[PDB]
């Protein structure tokens, strides 16, 4: 399974992903690039294609 992140911040937009036999992989895994590339927004997931969202 496939998961992805959209990453909303002040001034840029970057997509995060990564292909897991899970989600703890993503998860963890998406929050390691999404720390890592920010510090603020709104944590959401969307039900159809596992993906996740963070709106600051």
């Amino acid at each position: 399974t496939t998961y992805k992140l959209i990453l909303n911040l002040k001034q840029a937009k970057e997509e995060a992903i990564k292909e897991a036999v899970d989600a703890g992989t993503a998860e963890k895994y998406f929050k390691l690039i999404a720390n890592a590339k920010t510090v603020e927004g709104v944590w959401t997931y969307k039900d159809e294609i596992k993906t996740f969202t963070v709106t600051e």
